[PDB]
């Protein structure tokens, strides 16, 4: 409450009561000294040095100064050089290399300075190109990708906190804009005091990251009221202070263009200004590095959160047509929704009648629920008690709402907003920025597009810090920088396999299987012995064998056309491989061998799967890792019927993979030249994104251990030049991945009563995945045996294929 800001005005540690405060967040906290204004936030005379003003004598009343002394204060007008002493802007000057960072005596790092803005959609960069020169220059200059993906929900705070931590908001907790703690019962929101209780925020941000380990940093946030010439003279300020009190790591922030996006839509002509005065800005600082002798030696990253997309209040889906009992739900609205019961702890709330309300209801509806458990698992949306378990998956361009009244506004409810944004993070409109310039960043570079949680990791390098554990994959994004100070590693596989042989005579078995298989040489019986000793590896196992990162008994199986690795604990594969020529063949399973299951001599009757169970289990069904299908030979095909190829599937989920792999893997194969496939089940019924352990399953084939697996995953690797077969490639790799869940219905498909041709390959889209995503998920390592740098495949297994097009 009392006390003066003289000689405080922008202080980096914050004070606690009796003294008021000075810092840049305390118009946030309306606990400013009542001097604040006057002396921290001067206004006089604006914001440029104009000729008269060239020398002057020095008026502290002003709001910038054109002194002679101003360079040695460090609070000139930014473009104080260019007016009086003859100096250009930046941005006229031509792209120079930066080889080496050259700064001035006592800087000990290159600092980093982050500029977000809030809503610049990726395509702004080309769109808006003739009147954002000095950001064209970065992006020309530095390094680019053409876009940067968010993470879901792609709204601001979610994302901003994501940049800082590299964390999902799962992970992180600020799970929305607005959301609502069921232990707190309390609300976050983006305006109140709510939010500036740390008790939020998880992880840890950079500027913690920095300060333990001895690099200054404060937090990125800004109160909105200061306005952005100011925000950029207090940085310039702050990189005067001496070495031993100056900070190594900047944030500024704009909430432009996002602010008028969405009164005006991505591409509302009124949109072209908040772009020319983003683009001003960044040409303030820039001058004012050049006059501090600092352009040539800071790191640079100018970064969006998310994009915009046109959104309007007649594209508004209301709960009230579906449900009609909408005042027992409370609904979190807008481009996602969230529903939970109206009043907690109330014992007749069904979710399920309420999801079942909302499935398939009208043919062009504009959303679809989930259980939170059942959303793709590239959202990673789901392990946070602050997301509630049902969750509405809205199109692109809609929203939802609970009833009419919350939208049309009274007197009568005209609209005025016309852009929004939070879909799904594959959405291109969502879409958003990233450009890195200085002298750890390369030269005039483009890189392929990447996700926003890798950078925490890559500022992390930009500051020599060693981050604290995250989500990004340390190394994925290595190609951004001229200089590296992490080298990635391999993880050490931790279990080795078995490699059984021929140990078990078939009367040894009682696992209730048969087979016709008796029916029908001494060419074809050591050819037969050779592939079950893995003569064919080196032909369905591309890229080595996965490693194994948890401690568990595995047997590596070799047979003609797959290898697998078959854990005698969850009684299934772990993965299967194999690879598929673009001229393969693809054959039916034949009628003498519908039923047909096979024990293998290989694996005791006790570490095996029996026919009882699925017999017995009224729901559960069965289908096979490798494709009967795809056999190379009717007498291969016998290998594709043993126990240790078998996993349970819900028949209605067979559907769907009968149809990938009788259908899509030999199209795959056809359009990029041979395949390698690598499938099998993933476990995570607490879904947290990570394998479980054998004590968290929660559901059996019905009196049997045979655990039953939540999802079920493919990775489907090609050469990057398709004039080269996938068995036989030299160069980069190409993959595609998949987490689908094992469902017992086709629910999520609208159109899942039509032929899988219209249906199931959406489904499968929708459920793409990067193969890290897989990794977490079971505990394997891919990729362990190629020609590519590690750094190389650490891209690769980050990649996410999207189905967007341009
Ligand atoms: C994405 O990357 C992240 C980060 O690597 C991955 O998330 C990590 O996942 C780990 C495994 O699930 C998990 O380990 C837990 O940790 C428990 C301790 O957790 C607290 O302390 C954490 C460390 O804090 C310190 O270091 C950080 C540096 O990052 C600093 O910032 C801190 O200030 C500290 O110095 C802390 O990060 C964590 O934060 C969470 O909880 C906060 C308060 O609720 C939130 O504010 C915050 O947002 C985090 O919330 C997330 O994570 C929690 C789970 O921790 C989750 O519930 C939330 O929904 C949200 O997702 C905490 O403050 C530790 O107790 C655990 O050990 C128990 O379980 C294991 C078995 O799983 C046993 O081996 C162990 O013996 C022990 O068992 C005993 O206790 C059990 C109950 O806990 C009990 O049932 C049992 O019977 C036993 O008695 C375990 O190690 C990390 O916490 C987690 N980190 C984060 C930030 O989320 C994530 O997995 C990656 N995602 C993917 C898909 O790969
Ligand atoms: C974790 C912690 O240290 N806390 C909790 C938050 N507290 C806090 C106190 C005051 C504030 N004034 C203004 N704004 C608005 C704002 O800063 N924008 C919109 C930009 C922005 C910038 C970086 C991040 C990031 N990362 C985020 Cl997400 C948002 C606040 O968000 C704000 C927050 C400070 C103490
Ligand atoms: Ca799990
Ligand atoms: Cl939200
Ligand atoms: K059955
Ligand atoms: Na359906």
């Amino acid at each position: 409450t009392s006390g003066s800001c003289k000689g405080r005005c922008f202080e980096l540690q914050e004070v606690g009561p009796p003294d008021c405060r000075c810092d840049n967040l305390c118009k946030s906290y309306s606990s400013c000294c009542h001097d604040f204004d006057e002396l921290c936030l001067k206004t006089a005379r604006g914001w440029e040095c104009t000729k008269d003003r060239c020398g002057e004598v020095r008026n502290e009343e002003n709001a910038c100064h054109c002194s002679e002394d101003c360079l040695s204060r460090g609070d000139c007008c930014t473009n104080y050089q260019v007016v009086c002493k003859g100096e250009s802007h930046w941005v006229d000057d031509d792209c120079e290399e930066i080889k080496v960072p050259e700064c001035p005596a006592g800087f000990v790092r290159p600092p980093l300075i982050i500029f977000s803005v809030d809503g610049f959609r990726a395509s702004y960069m080309k769109k808006g190109s003739k009147v954002m020169p000095n950001i064209e220059k970065l992006r020309s200059c530095g390094t680019h990708a053409p876009y940067m993906r968010p993470v879901y929900p792609t709204k601001t705070f979610p994302n901003l906190y994501t940049l800082a931590t590299g964390l999902y908001p799962e992970s992180h907790g600020i799970v929305g804009n607005s959301m609502y703690d069921p232990v707190f019962d309390a609300s976050f929101h983006l305006r109140g005091r709510e939010k500036f209780n740390h008790r939020w925020w998880g992880g840890q941000p950079l500027w913690i990251t920095a300060t333990k380990q001895g690099v200054r940093a404060g937090t990125f946030f800004w109160s909105v009221s200061i306005p952005h010439e100011r925000r950029i003279l207090t940085i310039l300020q702050w990189l005067s202070l001496p070495d031993n009190e100056r900070p190594s790591v900047y944030a500024f922030y704009s909430e432009q263009p996002d602010f008028s996006g969405h009164k005006y839509g991505p591409f509302g002509p009124e949109m072209t200004n908040p772009l020319r005065e983003i683009d001003k800005t960044v040409g303030q600082l820039m001058d004012g590095l050049k006059q501090l002798r600092l352009h040539r030696c800071v790191n640079v990253i100018f970064v969006g959160d998310h994009g915009m997309e046109d959104v309007t209040c007649d594209r508004t889906e209301f709960l009230s047509n579906y449900l009609t009992n909408v005042d027992d739900i409370t609904l979190v609205p807008g481009t996602l929704g969230r529903i939970r019961a109206k009043s907690i702890n109330n014992s007749k709330y069904d979710p399920k009648t309420i999801i079942a309300a909302l499935t398939c209801k009208k043919p062009d509806q504009h959303f679809k629920p989930y259980m939170k458990q059942h959303l793709p698992k590239r959202l990673h949306y789901a392990n946070n008690r602050r997301i509630e378990d049902i969750h509405l998956l809205v199109d692109r361009r809609w929203h939802v709402a609970r009833k009419p009244l919350d939208v049309y506004k009274k007197p009568s409810g005209k609209c005025f907003f016309q852009g929004d944004h939070g879909f799904d993070n594959k959405v291109n409109s969502m879409q958003t920025v990233f450009v890195g310039y200085g002298p750890t960043f390369k030269y005039r570079t483009k890189v392929p597009p990447f996700e926003n949680i890798e950078l925490y990791n890559v500022m992390c390098d930009l500051l020599g810090l060693k981050p604290a554990p995250n989500n990004g994959t340390h190394g994925s994004l290595n190609h951004l920088l001229r200089t590296n100070t992490f080298r990635p590693t391999m993880p050490d596989e931790v279990s080795r396999p078995n490699y059984p042989g021929i140990m078990y005579l078939q009367s040894e078995f009682d696992l209730g299987c048969t087979c016709d298989d008796k029916v029908e040489n001494k060419l074809e019986e050591l050819n037969k012995r050779l592939h079950t000793k893995g003569s064919t590896k080196e032909r369905h196992l591309l890229y080595g064998r996965p490693a194994v990162l948890y401690r568990t008994s595995y047997d590596i199986l070799y047979h003609t056309d797959f290898e697998s690795g078959y854990s005698e604990i969850f009684l299934m594969p772990l993965w299967t491989s194999y690879t598929i020529s673009k001229q393969a063949e693809v054959s039916s399973i034949p009628e003498h061998l519908t039923n047909c299951v096979r024990p293998d001599v290989r694996v005791s009757p006790g570490f095996s799967q029996n026919c009882l169970a699925y017999k017995n289990d009224k729901q559960m069904s069965y289908g096979f890792l490798f494709p009967p299908y795809l056999s190379s030979s009717p007498e291969a095909k016998y290998d594709a019927f043993l126990v240790t190829n078998m996993v349970p599937m819900y028949p209605a989920f067979k559907r769907v993979w009968a149809y990938f792999q009788r259908v899509l893997v030999k199209k795959y194969a056809s359009e990029r030249n041979g395949v390698n496939v690598i499938s099998g089940p993933i476990f995570d019924y607490n879904y947290d994104g990570l394998r479980d352990t054998e004590d968290e399953i929660k559901q059996y084939v019905e009196g049997s251990s045979i655990p039953v697996p939540t999802h079920y995953y493919s990775i489907i690797t090609s050469c990057l030049d398709f004039t080269q077969p996938a068995d036989k490639c030299d160069g980069p790799l190409s993959v595609s991945s998949f987490i689908l869940p094992h469902r017992p219905d086709n629910d999520e498909s609208c159109n899942s009563s039509e032929d899988e041709s219209k249906w199931v390959e959406e489904l499968m889209k929708m459920h793409t995945a990067r193969v890290r995503d897989i990794e977490h998920l079971t505990g394997l390592d891919f990729y362990r045996k190629t020609s590519r740098s590690y750094s190389e495949i650490l891209t690769l297994k980050t990649y996410l294929h999207t189905y967007e097009s341009e």
